[PDB]
């Protein structure tokens, strides 16, 4: 039931260096909203996602299914769903593969942090994405999908390599002055 | 406004290389509650918080504050805190830095998200965690720890090297075809 667990040490400069390089990689990340038609690796997306199953969650109930959408009509039918619902995106079409990540009904928070790790794993992977959430849209792409009723959608994301042309907005993060507090006495 | 997005590629080869190499460094992640009291790096600390300061977030917020905790005395008040809170955890006092994420008030998905890349960040530096998210015991912790009003607590991190008779519960990760499912047509 309970067994010895096995850890990697490194030495404290190590874990300095490591810890920097891991940063310095994940802010290269940036949403993109310009992704190429060009076919990415099957392999590749199974190892994100695998990634992604790694997650922590509550109760180990690994509450998350990750539906692969590759179909060109289907990924049109998903994009029409979405904009129709305004009520007041063509990456949806260009993207290669959409991965809609839906949480199997503290499953939430475990599902998004699978999401994080999904998030880290395309970005060392070489591939870019834009994090949407279009949880007004998620009872019909459930159906559209056909998802049982014990899933909800919780995220959407196109996957591929960026446009030759994309562009990014010109934003700038926090310092960690503006993100971490220390508590002192 | 918008700037040309810069973007690394790798060969196939090595996008299949390093997301396998990377989803076998977060495999080895397991939630650890028996945390030894050795001093760990408080340049590692940072970047892993810088890390985390990388995430997505809606309309671009950043809403996270990372309330990090060394001081022994504080670290007792708040483990006396979340053990009160029952109504029907020692390495509260053993770790020696506890993290605290705070929600600005799509702010908790985003807010999880980051809290991904800060559990795969700490894996990747050597070090480890159990994830834990106290809600109920949000308000009484805020106030312990002089956060504003607007801010609500989401996930608690003690953080150290495992205790050297460290155990984990045997338990196994579902398998690719229990998580991922592929929408064809
Ligand atoms: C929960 C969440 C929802 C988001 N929804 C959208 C969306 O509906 N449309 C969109 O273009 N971007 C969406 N984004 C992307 C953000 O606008 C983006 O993360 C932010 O502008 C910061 O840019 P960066 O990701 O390049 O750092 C979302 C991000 C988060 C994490
Ligand atoms: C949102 C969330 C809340 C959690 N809360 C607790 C907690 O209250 N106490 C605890 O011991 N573990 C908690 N965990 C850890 C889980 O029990 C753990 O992730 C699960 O058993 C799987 O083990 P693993 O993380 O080693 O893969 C929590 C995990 C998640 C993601």
């Amino acid at each position: 039931e309970h067994i010895p667990f096995s850890h990697t040490r490194y030495p404290e400069q190590e874990m300095r260096m490591r810890s920097q390089e891991f940063y310095e990689l994940l802010n290269k990340r940036r949403s993109v909203r310009f992704i190429s038609s060009e076919h990415v690796p099957m392999e590749v997306i199974e190892n994100v996602i695998k990634a992604a199953g790694t997650a922590p969650s509550g109760a180990h109930t690994e509450p998350w299914t990750f539906v692969v959408v590759k179909d060109p009509d289907m990924k049109h039918k998903i994009r029409e769903i979405i904009e129709e619902e305004e009520e007041i995106k063509e990456y949806l079409d260009t993207a290669p593969v959409l991965i809609l990540i839906f949480k199997q009904v503290y499953n939430e928070i475990s599902v998004s942090i699978a999401c994080g790790l999904l998030l880290a794993a395309l970005q060392n992977a070489g591939l870019v994405t834009v994090t949407t959430t279009p949880l007004n849209c998620g009872p019909r792409l459930r159906v559209l999908l056909g998802r049982p009723s014990h899933e909800k959608l919780l995220v959407l994301l196109p996957v591929g390599y960026p446009s030759r042309d994309a562009t990014v907005p010109d934003l700038k993060r926090k310092a960690l002055d503006q993100i971490m507090v220390t508590v002192h006495h």
